[PDB]
């Protein structure tokens, strides 16, 4: 599998099983180790799907090192994100076909491997028109920054949002979301030399405001709500004194809602804020949303996202494409500070 | 005024008007000066009135230091709870009349003096058939705890409520009120020697729980609801660990209310306990609600309160009566870590 190939048809040819398994939880550079699997079999109404590509998602990093609200019984494969073809179908299979592509319906799937069979319900099918890359990376970060959008706070176009980390999967996704749905973005970016590129990328993507830690924490701050309005929404994933600042930018009653973060670095929120300013602190949890929707309302949230992808209006942030025997290095990758390519395990 | 009389009647002639007044924000000790003042006109839809009784609350002090989300201007009289008798109404009133007795229907009116002219629309009438230091303390520490417990979670008897300074005011008022709502209240206090009296003193108040700080902390927590559901709703006012130990204790989806609390210890919320466990973090703000609804809503509110002391369940705290010439010491008292008894101004 190429990842950038504009020909968005692959052979299929039986190939030993492979996949990326750890047995107990910890660093996943020490756990996780490539193995070849036997191969399964087919019941009524399980599919057959080779996988096409899986990012690796910070996620999955912490399910691996057992920091998550999420723990497959172990041994278990990595990965939870990742775009499949369906290759077989059990004799009650009549909902998937051979050829179509499909992603999980939730976490816990275990997409760093050539191939497996899954229960049919455990699989959404996705359109196999848009780019593999898109693909591969649809039901994790675009999802997550849709929801906050609009579950939260009701939004019309003009007004503004605020969130940090904007430069990750999910910040962009939020960045490109937002413009299209007519809201004003305030993007905070972790403090780096040469701001300036980042800040160009992130406005070619449709950010209205780019600004960095230092300057969101900076007196002149309280003055820069002039031609803006003050946000009643704030998307975190930063924590500690980062997220205080982002708080204090909220209108009165809004909402910051915690979709990641480091344990050690817990959200502080000040006394002042909640009580007099009537603030409120939410998290969210994708795969709690998953769970606790249908399949179909999933799906109809895919096929919002594909309309977006296939205007140039989602598009996906830079990957490396890297084939599954050399994991290793991807793994070392995903888990610096600064990653500059997302990784994607392709077989 | 005798704080503690059952005659619950006062003679109102004529007496030089003397009041707390402080010029600059800053040490309640320092900036709070006993005055005299000129003796006010009563317009048509103003009333003068003679102040009985008026607490020395937290909220007091936090404004006169200048750190509050209301600040009166300058100078101001100290003081925004306590309950007064109308001695005068001018000619376009009459919904009060001579004898009534009145609470502020919102912060800010300055309650440390001995009689007042204010607009009959700043006033509330409460029955004056209840004790003094009932009616003194009825506008803000009850009506905090019920709001609480109404107006986040939706609760049914049976249903658990955990608190820290359950031995405050509005602690103690919350064990009161949520006993005659057949709720069950676990309530965390600061360690002290001599910790069983004042458990003691809690369960007479109807509280089915009572455990320390350190208690709450510490490893056997974890095996503390057997017999007990875990509590939807949580209630803080000291922030930091503590803050972080109450919310560890609520069920999924739970809501951790905080109505107080210092500058510099904040509310402090772990990524994990937000996202995987779906909380919440709100304040509360009395005096935003009542801001935001009507007098007549502040009027209800307190006579179901006043339903609660008629039967004997909902009691007043210990109590200490200062005439207003010695506000010093009771100021002076106010502002220790552990009060022993509530002070309360007369007149």
């Amino acid at each position: 599998v190429d990842l950038g190939t504009e020909n968005l048809y692959f052979q299929s040819m039986p190939a030993r099983v492979r996949a990326l398994v750890y047995g107990h939880h910890g660093d996943p550079a020490k756990v996780v180790e490539l193995k070849n699997l036997e191969l399964a079999a087919v019941r009524g109404s399980d599919v057959r799907v080779k996988m096409l590509a899986a990012p690796i998602n910070p996620s999955d990093i912490n399910m691996i090192q057992g920091n998550y609200g999420l723990l497959p019984e172990l041994p278990a494969v990595g990965g939870n994100e990742g775009v499949a073809q369906v290759v077989a179908v059990g004799s009650n299979v009549t909902g998937l076909k051979p050829g179509d592509w499909v992603i999980p319906a939730n976490a816990g799937l275990g997409t760093w491997r050539t191939e497996a069979v899954f229960s049919e319900e455990a699989l959404i099918q996705v359109p196999s028109d848009i780019p593999l890359q898109s693909a591969a990376t649809l039901g994790v970060n675009p999802c997550t920054a849709y929801r906050m959008l609009m579950d939260f706070e009701q939004l019309q176009p003009g007004d503004s949002v605020i969130q940090n980390a904007s430069n990750s999967g999910v910040g962009q996704a939020v960045i490109q979301i937002a413009a299209a749905l007519g809201l004003r973005t305030i993007n905070v970016v972790r403090d780096r030399p040469d701001i300036q590129k980042l800040s160009d990328r992130l406005k070619s993507l449709g950010a209205e405001h780019v600004i960095t830690e230092e300057e969101l924490r900076r007196p002149e701050m309280k003055n820069f709500f002039k031609d803006m309005p003050q946000p009643r929404l704030a998307l975190n994933c930063v924590g500690g004194k980062s997220s205080t600042e982002l708080l204090r930018q909220l209108a009165r009653g809004g909402t910051m809602v915690t979709y990641g973060g480091m344990a050690k670095q817990p959200v502080v929120a000040s006394v002042s804020l909640l009580i007099f300013k009537d603030l409120k602190l939410r998290g969210f949890w994708l795969s709690q949303w998953k769970k606790d929707h249908s399949p179909d309302q999933f799906k109809e949230l895919i096929l919002t996202l594909c309309d977006l992808i296939r205007r140039g209006q989602l598009t996906a942030p830079a990957c490396s494409q890297v084939p599954l025997q050399d994991y290793q290095s991807a793994l070392e990758a995903s888990m610096k500070p600064f990653i500059s390519s997302k990784q994607i395990l392709t077989m």
